[PDB]
C-alpha cells in the first residue's frame, strides 16, 4: 500500500483565469468550464486533508523542484497537458506522480486516473492505502546536445562541445523541426548508430510508448477510406478475392493502427519521418520504425527540437542530438480500476 | 507561334550570394553550386538577346509588378520555389510565364521547362516561334478575408468587415495553422456552403491540381510498407487470397498515389486535414476531398494562412477565410517536348 504524507497538487490554468490575467466564442462556455475545474480541484484537496495528507496547491509558475522535493508524490490537476507539466519537473523514478482529470466533457485525460475517481476521489485514496492498484513506470527519452555553435538553454513553450545533457525527459515524443511551419526540414539521421542518411521534411517525431497514442498516432494512422481504397485497387489488379463490407474495412484498419501503439513500458522510441519529400533531387528511406537509439545532425536555418510539446531547444545546422531511453528516467506512475 | 519582344528574368539568388550578403557544409558545393546557376542565366539571357528580344535580369528585390507590366513574358530562372515566386506577381491570365531549371542536379524543377532547354535555349525559342507546343492554363486558388479583428496585410515569408481579396493567389496551395509547430489547430470548416464542422488538427492544406504533387502529396501518400501492411492484415483477417509479392505491394501503392494527384486544369480544390485529433473528447470526419469552395472560420490563437511557402497572412480567432478557384486566375504557361 501507498500513502503519502505530503503532497504538491499541480493544477492547469483555465482559459478564464488566462483571460482575467465577451464576444461570441468564450465567456459562457468559459465560466462554465472554470467552475468544473475549480469544483473538481477543491474536491481533490479537501478528499486528501481528510485523510491526514499536508497538501500545497500550486499553479504552473509556483511548480518547481523545490516543491516536488518537498512532496511525497505528485498530483497533476487538469488533463493530459499537465500530466505533462507535472512530468517535466520530476526525475526520480521513485516519486510517484498521479492525474486527475479535472474537466472529463473536455480533457480526454489519458495520462489520468479513470474519470470515476474525480468525483470519487476518496476512493482512489483507500484504494491506494489497500494497495488495490499497480505500479506503471513510463519509459521516457533523454536528450543530449552536442556540436558546433550550440545553445542548450530550454525555453519554456507556454510562457566545438561534447554531449551535455538536456534538462527535461520526454514523456510523449521529441519533435524535431523548423520553426516556420512551411518551411522543409533538413537533417542527418542515424539510427541505432547505424549510417547517417540526409532526409528532408516537415521534421521527425520520437515518441515513446506513452507517446505512440499522442502526436504520433495521428501522424501515421490510416484513414478507413484509404484502406478501403487499397483494398479495391487489390481487386483490380489481380481479383484480390474477399467481400469488402463496412464491417471488414473498419476492422482491417483497426487492426492497422493498433500496430503503431506500442507498451509504455517497453524501452524502444518509434521515429517517425513527418512527411518526407522523395523527387528527383531528395530520396527517403523509411517511414518509421522502432530503435533504441536516434542521433540528428540538424542542417537546419531556424529549428527546435520540442520535448511535450512544452519546453523547447535551438537545434541549427551544426547541432547534434542523441535520444535515448534510461532506466533511471522512468515516471513512476499508478493504476485504478474503472 | 509566340515571340515576345520585351521579357523579364527572375533568377533566384543563390546561397553564396545569401552568405556574401569555410566550415565543413557549404562552400565547396556552395561556390559550384553557383557557377552551375549562373552559367546557365547567361545562356538563358544571351540566347534571348540572340533573337532580338529585349531583357531585364532581375533578382527578387527588384522582381515587382512594374516590371511584369512592362514585360510581355516572365521567365523564372531557378527551381519551382522560383516560379511561385514569378506567378506571386503575375494576375492576367495572358501572360506568358515561363520556368527553367537553372540547377537540374539539385532543382526539381517540376513547373519549369524540361531539363534539356537548361543548355538548348535557342531550341525552346525556336519551338515557341514555330507554335511547337501548348499553353498550359494552371487553375489557383483565390483568397477573400472577413471578420473580426483580420489584418490582411501580406508578410513576405523570403523577408466587423466584409470580405475583401487578398492581393495574391495560390499556385500550389494554402497552408493554415498555428505559427508554433508544436501547437494543435482549432478552426471551423464549410465545405462547399455544407455545415461548419469543428476540427483540431495540425493545419489544413488546400492545393490545385499543380500543388497535387508537392506539400499534398507528401501529407497524404501512403508508404509501400503500409499498404504490405493493410494486404497482410487483409489475409489473416479473412482469407482474402491472392498472392503478395515485392511487385504487387508496389503496384498497388502507385496506385493508390496516382489517385492522390490531378490535373492543373481542373478547377477543384483538394483539401486535406492534416493529422486530424479524434479520440473521446474531439472527432473529425472526413480527412481529404475534393471541393470547390472551402470556408475556414479560425479559433486559433497566433496562426497564419500560407500561399506557396511564400506569403503569410494573419489567422487568428474572429478571422473568415473563403477560398475558391476563378477563371480570370488562370496562369498561363507552356508544354514543351524533352
Ligand atoms: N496533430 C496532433 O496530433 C498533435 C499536434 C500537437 C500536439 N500533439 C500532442 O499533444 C501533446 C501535448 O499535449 P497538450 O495537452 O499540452 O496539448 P493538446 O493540444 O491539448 O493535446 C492534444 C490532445 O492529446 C491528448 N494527449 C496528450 N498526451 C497524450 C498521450 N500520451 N496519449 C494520448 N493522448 C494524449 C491531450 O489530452 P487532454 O485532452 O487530457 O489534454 C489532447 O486531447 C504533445 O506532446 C503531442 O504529442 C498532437
Ligand atoms: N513536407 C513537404 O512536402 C513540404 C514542406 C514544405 C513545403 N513544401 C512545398 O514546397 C512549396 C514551396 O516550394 P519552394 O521551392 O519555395 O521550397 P522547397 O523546400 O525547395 O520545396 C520542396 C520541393 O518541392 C518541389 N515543388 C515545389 N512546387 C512543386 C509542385 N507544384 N509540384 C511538384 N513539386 C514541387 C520543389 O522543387 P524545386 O527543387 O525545383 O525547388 C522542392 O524540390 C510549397 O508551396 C509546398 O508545397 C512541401
Ligand atoms: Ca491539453
Ligand atoms: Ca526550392
Amino acid at each position: 500500500g501507498f500513502r503519502p504524507s505530503r503532497v504538491v497538487v499541480v493544477a492547469k490554468t483555465t482559459r478564464y483565469e488566462f483571460e482575467q490575467q465577451l464576444k461570441g466564442s468564450s465567456y459562457s462556455g468559459l465560466l462554465e468550464r472554470h467552475h468544473i475545474h475549480t469544483k473538481n480541484v477543491e474536491h481533490i484537496i479537501d478528499s486528501l486533508r481528510n485523510e491526514g495528507i499536508e497538501v500545497r496547491l500550486v499553479k504552473r509558475r509556483e511548480y518547481d523542484e523545490e516543491t516536488v522535493r518537498w512532496a511525497d508524490a505528485v498530483i497533476a490537476a487538469g488533463g493530459d497537458g499537465t500530466m505533462l507539466l507535472a512530468a517535466s519537473k520530476v526525475l526520480d523514478r521513485l516519486k510517484p506522480v498521479i492525474g486527475v482529470n479535472t474537466d472529463p466533457e473536455r480533457s480526454e485525460g489519458h495520462l489520468c486516473l479513470p474519470v470515476r475517481y474525480t468525483h470519487s476521489f476518496p476512493e482512489a485514496l483507500q484504494k491506494f492505502y489497500r494497495g488495490e492498484f499497480r505500479w506503471l513506470w513510463r519509459q521516457r527519452i533523454r536528450l543530449y546536445l552536442e556540436g558546433t555553435g550550440i545553445n542548450p538553454v530550454p525555453v519554456d513553450l507556454h510562457e566545438a562541445s561534447g554531449p551535455q545533457l538536456l534538462p527535461v525527459r520526454a514523456l510523449n515524443e521529441v519533435f524535431i523541426g523548423e520553426s516556420l511551419s512551411s518551411r522543409a526540414s533538413y537533417y542527418e539521421i542515424s539510427v541505432d548508430d547505424g549510417p547517417w542518411e540526409k532526409q528532408k521534411s516537415s521534421g521527425l517525431n520520437l515518441c515513446t510508448g506513452t507517446g505512440s497514442k499522442a502526436w504520433s498516432f495521428n501522424i501515421n494512422r490510416v484513414a478507413t477510406q484509404a484502406v478501403e481504397d487499397v483494398l479495391n485497387i487489390a481487386k483490380r489488379q489481380g481479383n484480390l478475392s474477399l467481400p469488402l463490407n463496412r464491417e471488414l474495412v473498419e476492422k482491417v484498419t483497426n487492426e492497422y493502427n493498433e500496430s503503431l501503439l506500442y507498451s509504455p513500458e517497453e524501452p524502444k522510441i518509434l521515429f517517425s519521418i513527418r512527411e518526407p519529400i522523395a523527387n528527383r533531387v531528395f530520396s527517403s528511406s523509411r517511414q518509421r520504425c522502432f530503435s533504441s537509439k536516434v542521433c540528428v545532425r540538424s542542417r537546419c536555418w531556424d529549428a527546435c527540437m520540442v520535448v511535450d510539446g512544452g519546453t523547447s531547444f535551438e537545434f541549427n545546422d551544426g547541432a547534434i542530438a542523441s535520444m535515448m531511453i534510461n532506466k533511471e528516467d522512468e515516471l513512476r506512475t499508478v493504476l485504478l480500476e474503472q
